[PDB]
Parts: C-alpha cells; sequence; structure tokens
RNA sequence: UAAUAGCGCCGCAAUUCAUGCUGCUUGCAGCCUCUGAAUUUUGUUAAAUGAGGGUUAGUUUGACUGUAUAAAUACAGUCUUGCUUUCUGACCCUGGUAGCUGCUCACCCUGAUGCUGCUGUCAAUAGACAGGAUAGGUGCGCUCCCAGCAAUAAGGGCGCGGAUACUGCUGUAGUGGCUACUGAAUCACCCCCGAUCAAGGGGGAACCCUAAAUGGGUUGAAAGGAGAAGUCA
DNA sequence: TGACTTCTCAACCTCCTA
DNA sequence: TAGGAGGTTC
C-alpha cells in the first residue's frame, strides 16, 4: 500500500464547466445531503453504532429509489454511484462520530444506570472484588483478544465491575490489592459524561470516481493530455499539469492505449491509476461559481505500479486476494446471478493479470531492519535522530534539529516566531472574533515534511532497517516533563522561579505539531521501504540519550 | 528622560568530547584544525540572528533512453505544463472615494497578552509635506520592560435622570468590520507590447565559450498526499 | 480558529453506439 | 471492430 495523490488543473470551456458546477452543486450534492439524512434516521441506526460495519449495501438501496427523484435527477451513472459512495463514505466518517456520540451518550446513560461506587456495588452485589479480581486476572493473563472481547461483552453490575477493576488495578502481580477507584471514578466520570449528554444528547462535494477506466484519457490535436469522464463524455477537459507530475499522465495515457492495443486483454486494475477525486478548490475573487474556481482532478496512483519490478508485487497482491475471493465466494451453494457475474469477473481479473505492460527496471532494495534509527520528540529540541547498531552498543551517528534541517534552520525559528504570534492573536480573539487565519500558513506542514526526508534519507545512507517513533499518546507527558527537566535544570530548588521559568518558556517555545511530523515520517518511510517501528521514549536524559535509549527499547521489544 | 531585570533566540568565546580530526595500534592513542555534540557565557570597535503591509502560470529542484559508474553521481542524448507549498532576492507601498454597519464613552481611580512609539521638514498645536522599513528598550525580539494614552481588560468607587431587566448623560466622538469602485508594484539579468479558465512575442546588457557571428551558452534555490467528515481545546 | 481522530484511494462485463 | 456509458458488487 503506497498509493498517493497527483493532482492538475482542468481547464476547459465555460459552458463546460457550467454543467459540471450545476450538475453538482445543484443535484448532487443534495443528493448527499439527503443520503445523509435518510441514513441517520434509519432505524438499524442504532444496530450501526453497536457496531463498526454498515452494511455493504445499504447505501445504495436508499439510493435506488432516490435517483428517479423530481429533484435527484439527470445525474450520470457514475455522478449517481459517486454520491452513493460519496454517502457511504462521506456520510461513513459522519455516522462513525455520530456512533462515537449517540452510543457513548447510550452507554454512558447505561452505566450511570448499572455501574455503582464500592459501596453501593458492597450494597446490591457484595462480591469480594480481590477473589474474583484474581480468578479474571489468572483466566486472561495465564490469544487474548478473546478475553478483551468478553471483557468488552461482559455488563452485568458484579461482572463488569469485577472485569473492569481487574483491567485498571493492572491484572498482574501488584502488591496493592486495593483501589476501588477505578470503578468508582468509572461510575462517577459515566454520571458526569451522561449529564452532560443529556444536556446534550460554497464546495461541492468532490467526484470520486472509483473505476480507473472512468476516465478516458487522449491527446489534444496541440499535443495537450485531455480528460472526459464516464457518462459525460461531451465535456473534454485538458490537463494543466507541472513537469514533476506530467510523467503519471504521460502514463495514463500510455497504459489506457496500450489495453486498447490488446483488444481489452490488459488488465485495467494493473494501471497506474486507481482512482480520481474531481473537486472544485476555491478560487479569490468575484464572479460566477464556475469562472472562479478552478476545477482539480486528484489522481490516487499506486506508485509501486511505476516500475515493472514493482508492477510484479502488485500482480502477486491482487492475484493473491482475488484468488481468495473466488475461494470465499466458491464455498456458498446460493449461485445468484448476478453472484456468477462477480465470480466470471474474477477469474477474468486472473488471466489479464498476467500479461504485462512496460514499466521501468529497479532492483527494489532489500532492508536489513536490524539497523534502528531511533527518532525522539522533545520540545526544546523539536526533533532529534540517532542511528545506533542493536547487536552492538554504538551510535553510528547522531543528528540534531539544526543538523537535520540544512537551511531549513531559518524556517523553524521563524515557524517558532509565527507560532508564538497566532496563538497570541488566538487568545486574543476570546470567544467574539473574526476568522483566526489571518496571517496563518502551511510553514509548519514545510518543516515537517522537511524533517521527514531528511530523517529519512539519513536512514537510507547508513541501510536502516527501521525508523523508531514515540508513541504520539505520551506526546503530553513526555513535553510537560521536559519543561519540569528544563525548569530544574534552570532553578534548582527555587520552585517559584522554576514555576515562573516555565510560564516564560511556555509562552516562547510552544508545542511542537507532534502529529503531522509522525504521519509525514510515516509517509516517506513507507514511500521509500523503511518499515516503522514505535518503542517507548524515555522520560530523562539528553536529547541524544534519550534517542539512543528509545532506538534500543525498539529493538528489545521487537526481541519479542 | 527612560527602558532596568526576566524570558526566548542568535552569534562570540571558553571548556569538555566524538558522530569529528588525525594516526594506525584497529579499536585504542592523541587532537580540537574543519565538521558536529554537550555544557556555560558573554553581547566586542562584532559576529550571527532579525516580526510593517503587499506584487510573478517567476527561476531552481524534472521524466525517459544511452554511457561511465555497484550504486549515488557525472555526462550525453530526447522531452517539458503552468499544480500545492517553503525560502532567498528584487520591487512596490505606507492607500483614496462611496456607502452599510459593530462596539465604547456622565465622572473618577487602579491598569489589562490594551493601544500607540520611524527619519526629516513645517508647525511645534494636531496635523500636514517629503521620505520610509533601520521603526521605543537590549546583538535581536517578546505578552517582558520604558514612555505617553487608556471609555473600548477586569475590578472598585460614584453623580444625577428614568425604570425600579436595567437604561440615559454619546460626538463619527474614537476604533473596528463589510461591500463597491479605484492607487502602486504584476517581477527573478533588464526593458517594452501582450496574455492571464491562457500567449507569448519582441528588444537590450554583463559575462563565458567563441578572435568574433541576438552564433551559442550563463545572469537564486528547495519540498510534496489530497479531499471529506467528526471530536477536543 | 488550532490541535487531534476517522474514513476515502474498483473493475471487468456488458450492452450500446460509430 | 473500437470505444462510451452504465451496471453491480461484498
Amino acid at each position: 500500500a503506497s498509493q498517493i495523490t497527483i493532482q492538475a488543473r482542468l481547464i476547459s470551456f465555460e459552458s463546460n464547466r457550467q454543467q459540471l458546477w450545476k450538475l453538482m452543486a445543484d443535484l448532487n450534492t443534495p443528493l448527499i445531503n439527503e443520503l445523509l439524512c435518510q441514513l441517520g434516521q434509519h432505524p438499524d441506526f442504532e444496530k450501526w453504532q453497536q457496531k463498526g460495519k454498515l452494511p455493504s449495501t445499504v447505501v445504495s438501496q436508499l439510493c435506488q429509489p432516490l435517483k428517479t427523484d423530481p429533484r435527484f435527477a439527470g445525474q450520470p451513472s457514475r455522478l449517481y454511484m459517486s454520491a452513493i459512495h460519496i454517502v457511504d463514505y462521506i456520510y461513513k466518517s459522519w455516522l462513525a462520530i455520530q456512533k462515537r456520540l449517540q452510543q457513548q451518550l447510550d452507554g454512558k446513560t447505561r452505566w450511570l444506570e448499572m455501574l455503582n461506587s464500592d459501596a453501593e456495588l458492597v450494597e446490591l452485589s457484595g462480591d469480594t472484588l480481590e477473589a474474583i479480581r484474581v480468578k479474571a486476572a489468572e483466566i486472561l493473563a495465564i490469544l487474548s483478544k478473546t478475553l478483551f472481547d468478553a471483557y468488552q461483552e461482559t455488563e452485568d453490575i458484579k461482572s463488569r465491575s469485577a472485569i473492569s477493576y481487574l483491567l485498571k488495578n493492572g491484572c498482574k502481580l501488584t502488591d496493592k490489592e486495593e483501589d476501588s477507584e477505578k470503578f468508582a471514578k468509572r461510575r462517577r466520570q459515566v454520571e458526569i459524561q451522561i449529564q452532560r449528554l443529556t444536556e446534550k444528547l460554497s464546495l461541492p462535494f468532490p467526484l470520486v470516481f472509483e473505476t480507473n477506466e472512468d476516465m478516458v484519457w487522449s491527446k489534444n490535436q496541440k499535443g495537450r493530455l485531455c480528460v472526459h469522464f464516464n457518462g459525460l463524455s461531451d465535456l473534454i477537459f485538458e490537463v494543466y499539469c507541472g513537469n514533476r507530475q506530467l510523467h503519471w499522465f504521460q502514463r495514463f495515457l500510455e497504459d489506457q492505449q496500450t489495453k486498447r492495443k490488446s483488444k481489452n486483454q490488459h488488465s485495467s486494475g494493473l494501471f497506474t491509476l486507481r482512482n480520481g477525486h474531481l473537486v472544485w478548490l476555491e478560487g479569490e475573487g468575484k464572479g460566477e461559481p464556475w469562472n472562479l474556481h478552478h476545477l482539480t482532478l486528484y489522481c490516487c496512483v499506486d506508485n509501486r505500479l511505476w516500475t515493472e519490478e514493482g508492477t510484479e508485487i502488485v500482480r502477486q497482491e491482487k492475484a493473491d486476494e482475488i484468488t481468495k475471493f473466488i475461494t470465499n465466494m466458491k464455498k456458498k451453494s446460493d449461485l445468484s446471478d448476478t453472484q456468477q457475474a462477480l465470480i466470471q469477473r474474477k477469474q477474468s481479473t486472473l488471466t489479464r493479470i498476467n500479461n504485462s505492460f512496460e514499466r521501468p527496471s529497479q532492483p527494489l532494495y532489500q532492508g536489513q531492519s536490524h539497523i534502528l534509527v531511533g527518532v525522539s520528540l522533545g520540545l526544546e529540541k523539536p526533533a532529534t535522530v540517532a542511528v545506533v547498531d542493536a547487536i552492538a552498543n554504538k551510535v553510528l551517528a547522531y543528528r540534531s534539529i539544526k543538523q537535520l534541517l540544512g537551511d531549513n534552520y531559518e524556517l523553524l525559528n521563524r515557524q517558532r516566531r509565527q507560532q508564538q504570534y497566532l496563538s497570541h492573536e488566538r487568545h486574543k480573539a476570546q470567544k467574539n472574533f473574526s476568522p483566526n487565519q489571518f496571517g496563518a500558513s502551511e510553514l509548519g506542514q514545510h518543516i515537517d515534511r522537511l524533517l521527514a526526508k531528511a530523517i529519512v534519507a539519513l536512514a537510507r545512507t547508513y541501510k536502516a532497517g527501521s525508523i523508531v517513533l514515540p508513541k504520539l499518546g505520551d506526546m503530553r507527558e513526555v513535553v510537560q516533563s521536559e519543561i519540569q527537566a528544563i525548569a530544574e535544570q534552570k532553578f534548582p530548588g527555587y520552585i517559584e522561579g522554576q514555576q515562573k521559568y516555565a510560564k516564560q518558556y511556555r509562552v516562547n517555545v510552544h508545542r511542537w505539531s507532534y502529529g503531522r511530523l509522525i504521519q509525514s515520517i510515516q509517509s516517506k518511510a513507507a514511500q521509500t521501504g523503511i518499515v516503522i517501528e514505535e518503542g517507548k521514549q524515555p522520560i530523562r536524559g539528553s536529547p541524544h540519550d534519550k534517542a539512543k535509549e528509545l532506538a534500543l527499547s525498539a529493538y528489545n521489544l521487537r526481541l519479542t
């Protein structure tokens, strides 16, 4: 899985864009709005929230009686299926948050009604917690996924209270056979949250085209690349890309022509194009929306398919997941009419997958993960690295933040200054204020990408097999402890001065964005081929020592 | 006149070290000369930082094929489109006229993450006019500090009216926001005519090659994953 | 507004036209 | 015969 997206503006006639704006802003988004509302008031909605799996076909079923509606008609099949898909996945994320809120409220009402304190536990249930806690401990600690699911399932007052007590007490050899505070705070926090939940119980949507061939490519008489989409072939758009992204688009036309010249003996499905959104960006100025906003294509390209050697890897992934799909469907005896069509399409792909298109030749680097580049995140130094051997105990080479961001350091300093300025402005914004993006930029993202590129390049230089990153959850405790450590480093025991310096430090050296950095490193390493493991950053020590010990802890846990 | 102190940065040291340097002794010995790391420690007649607002489908970071090359990388060949960004420059500016609106003010007192703070010129009024990013303080900034103002922090006091949730003492008066039209730059060696849902076309200069031929070249660089939704603050 | 979190990332088989 | 648009699916 190395999916990446390229983009290119689409230029066409005004009449060619008035059709696309009206078709989408007036008919396709309202279909998504109505499909979202209907999926919410569906009777089975609370059944879905209990699970994480909205049914495969439900969003489609609510759309078939909606395609013929007076206000949702005239949409191309791809436009309709895109809207359905939009409702499934846009409303997917929507109802995911929905069942978080709705089902959390339901559980809080329920836990409030059932879970109780130690005193009420003794009064109603009255079971000795040590005995049942130790029994459950010897049941689970002595595939524990089944046991954790069982804990997730047990809801009776005594059973849920005792199993949660065992889970939160350490579920292990703890000499303190105490702390009814576990389910006490459980019920208390539940009551507070149920109180809260009792009190509180201009751009159209994109066009996801899940089929690669729904975009048909052609070369203009001037040599420019052109696109027209399935369902709208009278609408022709010209690809205004950049030369860096051009070799993808020339690959699209070449790949499509190659399938044509073989009389569809080639499997679109090894295409370097997987799908493509068709969004409208936002323009500055005035005017009818089609003349202001720039239509933009967002093609998702599996970068692994570019090389011929990489294609065989994809050729092996699909030929394995699909031959399993066949066997999974071959055990059933239902033998539906259109089901056998689906069965038919599968063996068609297997036969069509062994016909190779011309792709470049690359000896994909083989990575031995024994080397462990360890990356340490903090406040004073935003990020430091340590290339350390694990079989030995020597550090091959450290690099600090001033040394990974070559010529990008002034960027870090001015980004810290900007993050100070923007935070002061947001605090000054109070509750009533104009939009707070005034003066904001994506300098933080540029730095979080420059840093990931350098870290991965350093890993590749030393043949590193893995890059180790701190768990993002432990990034508030770590920064708080680093502030404390700096405080006692400056003021030894003068507590007043320590607090004052902590305040003044938080004023200037703001918290970094340790989510975009971990995500950008995950993207870059995955693109290059370096697997990423996660360890536990040590609480104290010098940043270089913290990085080295993180890297070693990662290997120690890998040994398990 | 004053900016003390604090806090963050950035050098500059100084020391200790290796991820260095050096030596083979090949994992030890030195060394700090570069490169870093880690302290602390100054703010030099200075080193490096450096935050008023804007302007380019700017340039550079590119693809394929071949060669050298294990690779990188180099070189040659062929192609080239303008996306979204981060810088570095260069340049422009310190806006106007119209409307529509928001807030805040009887009067005190403290003083906020409050506002203001440039150079001349003419006043010395409170404002012009010229300049203009060097712009109160420190090497450089700050919510810190200094100076004025402070009704537009919050709190306290407290006069008269009307009401008996709260009002009035309030002038565009001061500061905001919005829209519409306008002012300048509209760029990447420079200049001119143009495109800007598309368009480039010309004309110079320096330099290099070349004696010399708009003969050719060259006249800043980098990075990519985008959409949607929800939650927290 | 910032920060976080979740999700998204087809494909050949038809029938139709030229 | 060679595309274009629709169809359907866990």
